[PDB]
């Protein structure tokens, strides 16, 4: 509840006045309006139109762009990238981490946090197993998520050609807005993966499955949480 919400991995960057960075997985521009407060430079970017059409909506005297983490490009080169909660959407982590590198100047870093090995275990076991009793097999495979652990992320990293000095893999459960419909909004919101091929009845019932499965676990005090764990990284282009 109170996680949801920090600041630190922001403290992390120390973005400097005079600073060239872009916030790699902008969404409403809410990090990046922070970045900018520094003094830097920044550019927000995300891959879908309509974030960034909000961004620009929001911070109108900021700079928002679409683009997509995998093969973007930029004008100048960076004095940093940061992303936030993005990355473990990109199932091609190699391809944006090149792009991250040749964006950078020498002496560059990137900062990052995502979801990493481990992240939302029982939201993950409750949403396999309410898709296999309604007679959906291998839901397994429909995981559209990519959570690392420290050794198989940097091993990207320093393959690429960055010093990596910093990694952490740790616990952050966060309690989900709106109390009682935390659970059903965040399977809205976040697992469309696994509802795709769904009839409109079949959602419903698997909405239910889930919040009785994780009900014991997740649900007290009138509000879900969800088991984030996050990988948490600081490279310099070397």
């Amino acid at each position: 509840f109170v996680w949801q919400y920090g600041e630190d991995l922001l403290q992390l960057l120390n973005p400097q006045p005079g600073e060239f960075i872009l916030d790699l997985g902008c969404g409403t521009g809410q990090l990046t309006e922070k970045i900018a407060q520094s003094g830097a430079e920044v550019l927000g970017t995300d891959n879908a139109a309509t974030m960034i059409e909000k961004a620009r909506q929001n911070y109108p005297h900021l700079h928002f762009d679409v683009a997509d983490a995998r093969n973007f490009r930029v004008d100048k080169p960076l004095d940093a990238v940061f992303s936030n909660a993005m990355l473990h959407w990109v199932k091609e982590p190699e391809a944006a981490i090149a792009s991250i590198h040749q964006a950078l100047k020498s002496g560059g870093r990137f900062v990052a946090e995502f979801g990493g090995k481990g992240n939302i275990k029982y939201i993950l076991e409750a949403l396999y197993n309410a898709l296999e009793t309604l007679g959906i097999h291998n839901p397994q495979a429909l995981n559209p998520w990519y959570f690392p652990s420290i050794g198989e992320y940097v091993n990207i990293l320093e393959k690429q050609g960055f010093d990596v000095t910093y990694a952490a893999l740790f616990n952050r459960p966060t309690t989900l807005a709106e109390g009682e419909f935390g659970m059903a909004n965040w399977i809205q919101m976040f697992a469309s993966a696994f509802l795709v091929g769904l009839t409109p009845d079949q959602q419903v019932q698997l909405i239910r499955k889930v919040e009785a499965t994780l009900q014991d676990k997740l649900y007290h005090q009138e509000s879900w949480t969800a088991d984030y764990r996050r990988i948490r990284i600081v490279s310099i282009k070397a």
